[PDB]
């Protein structure tokens, strides 16, 4: 019954997005009734690998897969888009400063917003996942002149999900009981994962776990873990980032459960009194293809202490990005 | 919900095992409502590699990974096991140790109606190494992999008919998975019509035959590295496929122990079109066999039987 929804992905042939492809056409973002239709981007340099992409898909037999093309041009990938996921972003290069990745990310962003506002479909849902993901959003939904900017978000959902991880492993009980979690601010060194709000089975989280606990031992390592997990593997974490991806899109598509909200890097429109404009992670609920703001949350001084240092963050890298006539 | 059940999975720590664990773990081999423990198994040396997996699984917050251990001991892996993924293979002697010692493990600690799929190659012949070895077990609980051709020869008949993938049914794969693998037009169905009355013959075996069997080498042409995604979505259907069941009037490629169906030696691991139904399977016998598809039939039976010798002579069943 359902027609196809096109999805673009861009940065398709990396390392996210080979744990990223398969999962969506499988079925498991936007549901096991909903054929999707893959338009994969990729950098010049990329088609081939690109190529050998696409073939492995064609080779899984996806019953929902109804259509699947590759390119290198932002205006055959956006085309009639859905969804976006922008998970292409500048790489790292030697003694390649801030400034410069910025620069460089500030072209790919410009480029693909104005891509998304001449191609897309005009409520195409957009997710950035390349780094940093915030300011990236910031950028495209700046130079996507005709789109609404709440149709921009970035991800937050890994640092989410490792917190109630740690939360659920820490307490002992399954992470299906886990709720509210909150991640404030952005994928960062300095993110915040509240756990004033959060419930384990009904309880506050609060009154199963200290304060010590709280600061010197899980604010810590949920900010570690990525360093963990490359350490250990030798590689990043990808598996654990596209599943994030697309729980992020999922839950914003189906909605979230009665009950709960999820984390979500959306323009700021004062809520909280951060400033506006900049793209900052909130407690959000959705409901069919729109979110909200979680509002009138009681924030504590610990918590303000925290979400301000990161508002700053943003604030200043917006600084450079403007003082680069990028917006 | 059901109660959870163990999986095994072996060569975790690497590129096939990336690419299946955390869709076990999302629900997708076994269905939604089936919660599962996953007993992953790898070497000492890509222990910390694998620590690293487990941390990743973590990090998905899945429901319905209801537990999660890794060993580099068969014994713990295998315990308890309702399903048994052996992936890790010798990067014919080398084997021999791994499937005798697993074989073993499976036959002490796991459960007697585990479920085993061999993926690690030398497939076929891993997979009779472990059966005879696994003393005490139903030897046609052990099944080697032949999905990943099945797949990929939907996959070309698709794009060269111009009908979408979900529209051919029966395909077969005979043999094993290797070059001699002889992929089955002949009963196959392309939207209810035969394949070969939108097909010709010359296609067949010129163009279908060989892409199919050069499509492993096309893809490592293409990325620079093997198959990994679309292999670990093939050993998911094997599995599902088995334990779900196949849908109606169709049937799926897997290779099992021989009981002389279709004149086919008894005692080596090959590949037939059988269909599934909540845990067992059955060979799709009475097709009728010509003669252009006996001959690869008995090609790749001979193959098979000569690993199986020499197999024999170096003591390894
Ligand atoms: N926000 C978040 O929580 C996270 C963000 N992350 C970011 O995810 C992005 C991708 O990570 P990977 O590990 O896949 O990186 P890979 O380097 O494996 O893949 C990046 C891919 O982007 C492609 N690309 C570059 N510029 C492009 C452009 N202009 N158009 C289309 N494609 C283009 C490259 O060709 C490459 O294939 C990185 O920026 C990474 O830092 C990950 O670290 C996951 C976590
Ligand atoms: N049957 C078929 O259709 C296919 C079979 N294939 C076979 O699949 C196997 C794995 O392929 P990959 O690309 O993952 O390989 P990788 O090299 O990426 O990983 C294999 C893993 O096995 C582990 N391992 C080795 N010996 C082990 C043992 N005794 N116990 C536990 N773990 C052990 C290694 O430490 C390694 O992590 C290879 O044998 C490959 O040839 C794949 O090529 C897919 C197709």
């Amino acid at each position: 019954m359902k027609a196809p929804v096109r999805v673009a992905v861009t940065g398709a042939a990396g390392q996210i997005g080979y744990s990223l492809l398969f999962r969506i056409a499988a079925g498991e973002m936007l549901g096991k009734d909903q054929p999707v239709i893959l338009q994969l981007l990729e950098i010049p340099q990329a088609m081939k690998a690109l190529e050998g992409v696409v073939m492995e898909l064609e080779d899984c037999a996806f019953p929902l897969l109804a259509g699947l093309e590759a390119t290198d041009d932002p205006d055959v990938a956006f085309k009639d888009a859905d969804y976006a996921l922008l998970v292409g972003a500048a790489p790292r290069k030697a003694g390649m400063e801030r400034r410069d990745l910025l620069q460089v990310n500030g072209k790919i962003f410009t480029e693909q917003g104005r891509a998304l506002a001449e191609v897309a479909k005009k409520d195409v849902k957009v997710l950035v996942v390349g780094n940093p993901a915030n300011t990236n959003a910031l950028i495209a939904y700046k130079n996507a002149p005709g789109l609404n900017p709440r149709n921009f978000t970035a991800m937050t959902r890994l640092d989410h999900n490792r917190a109630k991880a740690q939360l659920a492993k820490k307490t002992g009980t399954g992470v299906d009981r886990i709720r509210r979690m909150t991640v404030w601010g952005n994928h960062s060194s300095i993110m915040f994962p509240d756990l004033f709000h959060a419930e384990v089975d009904g309880r506050p989280a609060l009154e199963l776990v200290d304060m010590e606990w709280y600061e010197k031992v899980f604010i810590p390592t949920v900010a570690q873990r990525g360093a963990a997990i490359i350490q250990a593997r030798g590689a990043s974490s990808a598996a654990s980032a596209a599943n994030a991806a697309i729980e992020h899109i999922r839950d914003w598509a189906l909605g979230t459960p009665e009950g709960d909200w999820v984390s979500m890097a959306v323009p700021s429109q004062g809520e909280y009194g951060i400033p506006e404009g900049i793209v900052y992670s909130f407690p959000v609920t959705a409901k069919d293809g729109a979110y909200r703001v979680v509002e009138g949350l009681e924030i504590n001084e610990f918590a303000r202490k925290r979400m301000e240092i990161t508002a700053q963050e943003l604030l200043d890298e917006m600084e450079q990005v403007k003082a680069l006539g990028l917006i």
